[PDB]
């Protein structure tokens, strides 16, 4: 316990061990290339196997949010496998870490996790076991930065060029409690895909923002709560701005029925990860293109439909006093309150200076005056507005 | 010539070169990792020299346009690095690649040029030797997309924290040619920074895009020329608004004074890098924060300094026929009001309008660039007064 194997460029001390895999796998912190390492270590029966999870990962791509091996090295007795040390799993790092004044960190790791994933999608890669534990957490680089990278690639698949489903077999289908439900269910009439991905990624987004909670229940209950569709997110309160867009996105992820999921270029497109001017942004492009719009034609119907729980009754009430005195628009309308953000933004030079003061700077405070106080603005606006996902102006809102 | 190298992972056959460094240097196509590599062999004279390379880039932060060794390999003779093969470097792809449906492409490869020197610059490293031949070319991913890796620091300098520059010495000031005019001028009373490598850079642009041209001439006259400050840009003419726009940013980024270069940073913010969209962005943001500004005002006035020369003395008569259906013609503050009142109303203005303007946005913001190629860089760097307000921040480097 106080040896030191050395193999090749791979050395490490047995006693530091850092977790345990499948099958008498073992993983060490050792050293590589004057570096620290994470080194895993093989048994023969796993030979084979880990060849060809190595050869994928030579073979394919390579993308700053997924694993990626420094070292391979093979004794008499078994093979080793090193990857950079990182600070924590996902899982450590949501249990550990002060989200106090992290701010958008732990938001960034799971855009760089749906990065990580989509780069997967995008080489017909289907990962399958995509779970906190597995996400790595790197070191800070030289500006304090950290990123997020997909680990864990034993249960994957690679499907063949024009093949995009995967049929159940009796065997693994993933980590109990992360296994979406097309995976076990009974009378599923479809072929898994790219989708199982999906929800447990969804499953992994409501984990970083509740801090630790899961949208099946506590672990002993929610892989059978994953097939009776029971699912909870009363982590996030519904009169919350930035909590009823993570609902808004994660209810989609973890969908029952796989073809109403995202993909994950998908995902990356949602309003979760819009900056604060992106938001402004949309809000006045919304505007622009919904007036002179007909008052009974589709687009400002979805947009009213169901608006007055948006607006509150009155969004003419629900405004601060220098701005109420600085406004003839219709208080029971989601198009007039759109039409106002935007015409108060226009000419915000121009307005007196109580009223720059109670909106706040542009576009930031501005933009949160009106989310803080209509949470339901955004998402609202976000869903109506799909009807012009196709037209090239929307381009930077959804994916196409 | 036959044999097959063998040194732990690395390995080659000597007979495939792919060049010659400084002081016996060679470096072979081989193999590693069952990948295909570029293997430099280095001499015992240069041991400890390409050790020190080696660590300042295994401390370094990685970045996607910085060459990352794969393996460094030693045996009683020789030392060895492996990097990746790459297609080609800068100077191959310009001199032998047809550019005519490759698109963005080379300016994207200057582009990811500049992120890997706002990189290094970043961690306080200056390279000193950046060039065509050292500016490597990745093969195609699996999407068909390359790009740009900076290599060989064998005369890149880390400086120390808190110090912001080198001064000079007799010895190895870099590529002739390809040297800033501070690292051999007479008089010269700052010392280099890092904008020498803006210099070379700014030189590598011009010779991406003119396709094998430099601003200071042919080889054998170059670093005479830098000396004189003797430069030319003429493969980019003045009536071509994407000419317009690249001449405006190489300029400053060949100046003799080195304190009127744009760091990388900046660099990286200029318009040259703009897609067709943002342009318009630019274009009507800009129109939005002159709207009430006072026309003694320092803002406007910089903006119709020269302006006559910019809307051709007056751009109501440079317009198309269906657009003049529909202000002050030497103004350039009413051609981009017009503009701007145009793409807002784009949806409710007859048909035969729109379809001289073309689709939004990119026909839309070609119609007016095209017909006045001025218009852009004359704006930008008018513009430039509002710099530093959070509402500019998209389009300058504060
Ligand atoms: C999760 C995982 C999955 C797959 C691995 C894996 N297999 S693989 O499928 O990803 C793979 C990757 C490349 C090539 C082949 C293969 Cl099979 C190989 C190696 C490690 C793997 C791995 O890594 C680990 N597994 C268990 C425990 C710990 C780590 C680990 C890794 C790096 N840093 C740290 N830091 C510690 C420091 C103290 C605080 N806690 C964090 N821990
Ligand atoms: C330029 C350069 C500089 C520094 C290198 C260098 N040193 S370093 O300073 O960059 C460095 C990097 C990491 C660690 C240490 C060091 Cl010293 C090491 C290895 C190669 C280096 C290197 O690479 C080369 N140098 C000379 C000739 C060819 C290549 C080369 C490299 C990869 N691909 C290809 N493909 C060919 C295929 C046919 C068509 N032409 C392109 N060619």
């Amino acid at each position: 316990e106080t040896s030191v194997v050395i193999v090749g460029k791979i050395s490490f001390c047995p006693k530091d061990v850092l977790g345990h895999g499948a099958e008498g796998t073992i993983v060490y912190r050792g050293m590589f290339d004057n570096r620290d390492v994470a080194v895993k270590r093989i048994l023969p029966e796993c030979f084979s196997f880990a060849d060809r999870e190595v050869q994928l990962l030579r073979e394919s791509d390579e993308h700053p949010n997924v694993i990626r091996y420094f070292c391979t090295e093979k004794d008499r007795q078994f093979q080793y496998i090193a990857i950079e040390l990182c600070a924590a799993t996902l899982q450590e790092y949501v249990e550990q870490k002060d989200f106090a004044h992290l701010g958008l960190e732990p938001i960034t790791l799971l855009q760089q996790t749906t990065s990580g994933l989509a780069h997967l999608h995008s080489l017909n890669i289907v990962h399958r076991d995509l779970k906190p534990h597995n996400i790595l957490i790197s070191m800070p680089n030289a500006h304090g930065k950290i990123k997020a990278m997909i680990s864990d690639f034993g249960l994957c698949k690679k499907l063949a060029v024009g093949r995009h489903s995967f049929s159940r077999r009796s065997g693994v289908p993933g980590t109990e409690g992360w296994i979406a439900p097309e995976m076990l269910s009974e009378d599923c009439k479809e072929n898994p895909t790219y989708t199982v991905d999906i929800f447990s990624a969804g499953c992994v987004f409501y984990y970083v923002i509740s801090e630790g909670s899961h949208p099946f229940g506590k672990s002993l209950q929610r892989q059978a709560n994953i097939l009776l569709g029971a699912c909870s997110l009363d982590c996030l309160h519904p009169e919350k701005h930035e909590d009823v867009i993570a609902r808004e996105l994660i209810e989609k992820m973890i969908a029952m029925d796989p073809q109403k999921r995202p993909s994950a270029k998908h995902v990356l497109k949602h309003p979760f990860f819009w900056s604060l001017e992106k938001q402004l942004q949309f809000f006045q492009d919304v505007s622009d293109r919904i007036e002179k719009e007909s008052l009974d034609g589709p687009i400002v119907k979805q947009l009213e439909r169901g608006g007055r729980a948006v607006v509150k009754m009155d969004w003419r009430e629900n405004i601060t006093v220098p701005l109420q005195t600085d406004l003839t628009y219709k208080g029971g309308s989601v198009r007039d309150l759109l039409r106002a953000m935007r015409n108060k933004k226009h000419h915000y030079r121009e307005l007196p200076a109580e009223v720059r003061e109670t909106l706040g700077s542009l576009p930031d405070d501005f933009v949160c005056y009106f989310t803080s106080r209509f949470p339901h603005l955004l998402a609202h606006t976000y869903r109506a507005m799909e009807l012009c996902s196709h037209e090239r102006l929307f381009q930077p809102y959804y994916f196409h």
